[PDB]
């Protein structure tokens, strides 16, 4: 895993996943470079899609990408046994690999966390990012337990990593010997400096090319000109979560004439004051 | 909605529901005094009960309880479709009101949380119980947005709330549109104090009879008496948070020889140090 | 200790302290119930007076006061040379207790304030209420470093509880090692039914009789009258933190035309729509 | 500007006293190791437990023995605007090139209070002044907008240390102020760096003064690989500095190594045990012994 992989919207239409939307963002990602596709995470509107519908948007992203970029399936679950049948699904359909979240909500002990990726790893022969971000599931994945994990399952391969302290970013690179992602748009400069490969990101939704670029400078070590991205993309990625993703992404969409549509409840329609926020940084953009 | 609704566990054994455990812990509350049950909540692991599951356990309570007490269901979802689905069976099954989560995870805004009551509201006309736990779901459902609600819905009953700040239940109960319940144990005494009217609670399971004196006491005024046992139970109510809900509760029934069983991943078993504390806490009480 | 002792504010007037206002303040409060007095603590701005202005306060607090009751003086600072001097000043002058703050900023381990609260136990033969608010010092004074310093030490007596999670007050009271006061106006009421035995107030100082009643009500277990006046009081009490302590005060006493003045920088004036609010909260009470 | 490694100097102690021959030693030690300036009587010096009188001949001390070879930053905060001024003023007129002047802790006041706070002490004085932002310790957190501000009416607001770890305000400050970010942590020093920050005040930097002063130039130069070695390498070096509260790790530090430190004055006291071997641990892993 190394680059740009956008964590890519679910859109909407007359209630019913947009299928041929879809189809067309996908595209519109890979034309701008992007290394590959998360989809259905947290920014796929993962807790409002039905069984039937996660599984069909993931076998709808595999047959569209056809090979040409990574597909990164969302399987996590709070379940552990749910987490498995979607790992498993994933394998089956054809994913490149499989983003498993940290259990949200029912908040279990760093045994918990091991034990239910552990079988999460067991059931598919996939590599694996796992997923950590506090602020959403009151559970933060400790990098002594990561390094358990990676040392015992070869196939547990990255972190996206989404906790805003970066000494935990550190301790990744140096005590866990794993691939850290980008959790966080505006930190992902800052995190590849550190020594991570890329980013997992709401932000590349927008505008892919630019945030390609963009940490393709900071791979390379060329920060001055990554810094030159970074600063002016700066405000677009405040405005990312000017309310909670995804509102502000597929309000952008929606804005831009580009496939999104509804939120499903309990998410709904941006602040109008919100609203004129982030439409003044889309006009600064040029992007409408 | 007044005194002591102990959130039950979801009794396991050969992994399945234990439906003869769960009759007879219900009939065990119902004899020390409960003024009725809150089925599949978080202590009663909702998040790894199958949809199956989760029908079966609020069938098996409202049976059993045959009218004697009142049964609180479990209904909420972070999916509003789902959540409104979980409601409308409460109600077919003969349920006698819903207990209704915050969103979790997803972290809806103040007007997405209203929206999201609003349908669960307009689905169903049994009482509902809104549910704050920001410690687990990320998100603080905010006393202007409760009497919003209370006004529009008049089903719109009631607040578990478990928000530990104390000031968030004088507001509710100033802006006095509904009954407050203590979501936590170690505070249903000042909650009381302040004007709550019961508890919604994880120790109740098992010192149910203590618990009902207490808070009945703390309802006459006689704090006296209601400190007494408050203190008396003090390091049992913090031995029920020594690892997360529901592990601890299980692990003291396991050790009571009461039915429970297993917890499912990922939760899982206790600290050999975290049970040696329990097993004293227990002896202490003569409850082993 | 019991029952209510406001922290005073300490008046300015041509950029000088007030004494004359200060002897008015002092006999208000008495006439109106209060218990004692808490000189030059954080309410009384102690941060910006001079050490000469700090010693001539206390001083002149002793004499107005003339033994009618308790005169309680701030002494304490994050520098333990210091409070040994101030706290040795205040015995000499003639003040009844001491109140301590734990030293903020420099966040020293509980084995630091152990020793921190011992030498100054050590200088003085007056009672000492410690001074816990982790959320202005950076620390937390555990209950356990608590019990320590009172089973070593017998003027060890109180501690003023500022620390919102009121399990550590049953923790406090649980030890049963030291009187607990409320170091928050608005969880007194919950405070006393756990046990405290008063408040060190900032209201006090705008409704001394009133919260005089309730504290009172409290006390004699009363709860259903001390609820009516603190949720009579509640808009007023939250009005008191609209912006840090004293800010809010001062400026409803300026309001009131009873003696305050200026505030010393840092501190400032209100901003003109937190000032709005608490007009109205001092006009919905007759107070203006 | 202010660019590269400031150490953030310990006021080092003999019975009972300042230590002005190991403080002249510790000065000396870190001159010749490269670092760009030493920040005088701050937190890390032990700025509560001062008196007056120390905390000005302290500065003295520094000011002279450094002797114009490197820039001194006095620290001469308060959470007593009054206070602020007057060491402020003093600093000018003992001969600092610049004054280190954190938000007031405990008292809490708002931006607006935090603004005029810091326009007093722009206003006493023509050096430049670091702003020290640190809100786990102060309790209040100095925000871009308002900075910004003080930035805008004052010249002589040059930059911010910046200790809060949500490092998008690090974005916000680079992107609106036009004031100089310098890292208020060793760890985050890199990634601030990266950001566009120009140098750090720092704790290490009194332990390996040369190993930070070279990270820190590969970072500014735009060498991260290199940079990096020398992050991961002191890692464990790091947050050991934060083991218990600075500057008790960082002074027990010393001591181990035989360079002068001393004592730490109450509340502040001896690690624990542990601690204590941790600390020992990694210092014999880096051969400092």
């Amino acid at each position: 895993f190394k680059g740009v992989y956008p964590a890519i919207i679910t859109p909407f239409k007359n209630k019913e996943v947009d299928f041929d939307g879809l189809e067309e963002n996908i595209n519109f990602l890979i034309e701008n470079g992007v290394s590959g596709i998360v989809a259905v995470g947290t920014t796929g509107e993962s807790p409002t899609l039905s069984h039937e519908e996660h599984k069909k948007v993931i076998e709808k992203v595999v047959d569209v990408v056809n090979g040409r970029v990574q597909v990164i399936a969302g399987a996590g679950s709070n379940c552990t046994e749910e987490a498995i049948e979607l790992s498993v699904f994933a394998e089956d359909v054809g994913a490149d690999a499989v983003l498993s979240i940290t259990p949200y909500y029912n908040k279990p002990t760093q045994e918990g966390l091991r034990k239910h990726f552990g079988k999460v790893a067991e059931s598919i022969n996939l590599p694996i990012v796992l997923y950590n971000v506090p602020s959403r599931t009151a559970v933060n994945l400790e990098p002594k337990t990561v390094k358990l994990l990676a040392e015992e399952y070869s196939n547990i391969s990255a972190v996206k990593e989404a906790n805003p302290n970066l000494s935990q970013v550190s301790e990744l690179i140096h005590d866990a010997k794993i691939t850290v992602l980008s959790g966080n748009d505006e930190l992902t400069l800052p995190i590849i400096a550190l020594g991570g490969k890329g980013v997992i990101s709401v932000v590349a939704n927008i505008v892919p090319k630019e945030f390609v670029e963009m940490v393709n400078y900071a791979l390379e070590g060329d920060f001055e000109k990554a810094r030159e991205i970074h600063y002016k993309l700066f405000p677009l990625m405040k405005a990312m979560f000017i309310e909670t993703n995804p509102i502000p992404v597929k309000t952008a969409l929606n804005m831009m004439g580009r496939p999104a549509g509804e939120l499903r409840l309990p998410l709904c329609e941006m602040s109008e004051e919100h609203k004129k926020i982030l439409e003044n940084v889309l006009k600064d953009l040029g992007l409408i």
